[PDB]
């Protein structure tokens, strides 16, 4: 009944971690509980966390649900890989097929790519962050070749606080050079409000300017600031509040305590946070089903040291990878199921347009479907067109 | 990882190796808090990290200085994935500073069986642009095909 | 006013705005001072004596 799961987390997540714990009571049936190991540690030192790592897999983990940053991602996939460990994680997905990996985010450069399609973009700016990962940047240098774009793209992501003011003020003043009023910025939303903030001090936020955010955390930033300064922005939200499900889920998230579970009293809630609440759900429909089909999974005890000569990785956790890839469920994500690689396949990414009246659904994209919602405003407001 | 700490319960002074996209940052993070010394002729790390000694000098200074020296102004830019994309984001950064027009594309990930029909389209979509003047980032190996 | 003018993009260059008191160094103008638009003003206690 208990089965044993591990929860390596980093030291700065919390409303992650709470959204984890109310995934934890929302799917904890009778027929079994699910036991998490939580493990809190730096996410970028690659040596704890392949501590952390052997720590689990001594334990005797089932499936590891965890972070990582760009230098953990090729040791926790190696490690996974080598010692059939199921692992879950809600952050970026890896480059390519990586397996024992399953990423509960979904991935976003076909949606950026066709909402510059629906925009007919030629010459912008990009502003992209060296943490969040070179995928995207590297899918639109591909692209500017096949359809042949000017892209400015920029790494801000290595500045130091000290010099931050300066640094963004000449970057902007850098970017004037082309006159430059598109801009695109690849960075996570706590860094997208520095940027955002940047951008109200040297008044680059006003009637012209067109500033698309590339992450699926569009409503989590507060966007208010730069509602009426005058420059449309767009972005990308996967949490749909609009959404029943997710209505009710905020009910109960809103009313939720502020001192035992933090960050929990808001109404908009985190994708991360979000994504970590489906993936527990993920994981309890895996080992349901393994139930079902009556597929024993068992350790008792451990094998031993995750570093070996005879390397020996056990055989079940085969088939827990794949119950996990197997599971087709409905979450404040949307859509979620995954292929033989472990991304997100069907999914629902709803592109936003802040208007004067706050975040509007102005559309909605898909894997097969580009740019389909026209909703709304079909492109009748303030026209006046005069019958001659 | 497995070799690096079998290395280090044999009790050795100073490892010696090599290491590819994937495996730098296990030796980075292993070696800093272990306190071992570590050599590799490498392609060095982008900023600082200690206990770590790369024999390769830094080359993104010498290819700006060329392309400042040749006066480039729109080239195109074949590079390499597993060799890391330090000289890219370089010339990337360089290119709002000196403003040029660079066409960046990742010819690292090609299969050797499609080689031949993958090289031949991206050369005849470099002619869209008619670029005569191209930059290969990548391992002599691979420069040679 | 200073902070709304800021919300609604009202302090680049072009607009010129007087402050009609004197009370101009005591208040935080680092918010437009780099907006572009020209802030004049009075101020009674000079911090230069
Ligand atoms: C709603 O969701 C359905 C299931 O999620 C989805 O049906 C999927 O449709 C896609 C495309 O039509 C199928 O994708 C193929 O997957 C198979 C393997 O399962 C392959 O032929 C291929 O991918 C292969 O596998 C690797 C992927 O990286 C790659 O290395 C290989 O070279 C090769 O590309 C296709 O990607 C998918 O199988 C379907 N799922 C199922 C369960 O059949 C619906 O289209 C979707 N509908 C909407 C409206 O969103």
């Amino acid at each position: 009944n208990s089965i044993q799961i591990g929860g390596l987390f980093p030291r700065g997540a919390d409303q992650e971690y709470s959204a984890f714990r109310v995934g934890m009571v929302q799917f904890s049936t009778s027929e079994f509980r699910l036991t998490p190991h939580i493990d809190n540690l730096e996410v970028a030192n690659s040596f704890a966390v392949t501590n952390a790592f052997c720590s689990q897999f001594s334990r005797g983990v089932y499936a590891i649900f965890g972070f990582y940053d760009k230098k953990s991602v090729n040791t926790i996939t190696s490690f996974c890989g080598t010692l059939h460990v199921s692992f879950i994680t809600p952050s970026f997905p890896t480059d390519g097929t990586h397996p024992f990996v399953i990423q509960m985010r979904p991935d976003l450069k076909g949606a950026l790519l066709s909402l510059i399609e629906y925009y007919q973009w030629d010459k912008f700016a990009y502003l992209y962050d060296s943490d969040r990962g070179l995928s995207t940047l590297q899918a639109v240098l591909d692209s500017a070749a096949e359809k042949k774009w000017q892209v400015t793209a920029i790494n801000v992501g290595n500045i130091n606080n000290d010099k931050k003011d300066e640094t963004y003020r000449s970057l902007f003043q850098d970017l004037e050079l082309k006159k430059e009023r598109r801009v695109i910025l690849d960075c996570e939303r706590d860094k997208v409000n520095d940027i955002v903030d940047q951008v109200i001090t040297i008044g680059k936020h006003v009637k012209g300017y067109h500033y698309i955010i590339a992450n699926l955390g569009f409503t989590d930033g507060d966007l208010l600031k730069i509602q009426f300064g005058g420059a449309e922005v767009s972005g990308f939200q996967i949490v749909d509040y609009d959404d029943s499900l997710v209505s009710k889920f905020i009910e109960r998230w809103s009313t939720l305590e502020e001192k035992e579970y933090p960050g929990a009293h808001t109404a908009t809630i985190k994708y991360t946070s979000a994504l970590t609440y489906d993936a527990v759900q993920v994981m309890t429909e895996a080992f349901r089903n393994l139930r079902k089909q009556r597929i024993e999974i068992s350790r008792r005890g451990n094998a031993g040291d995750c570093l070996a000569n005879p390397a020996v990785p056990w055989g079940q956790g085969v088939e827990i990878e794949r119950a996990l890839k197997q599971v087709q469920v409905e979450g404040l994500s949307g859509n979620i199921k995954f292929d033989q690689n472990g991304k997100r396949i069907n999914y629902t990414i709803n592109i936003m347009e802040l208007k004067t009246n706050g975040p509007r659904k102005i559309g909605y994209w898909s894997e097969v479907d580009k740019m389909v919602l026209t909703e709304d405003d079909t492109s009748g407001l303030e026209q006046k067109t005069v019958v001659v």
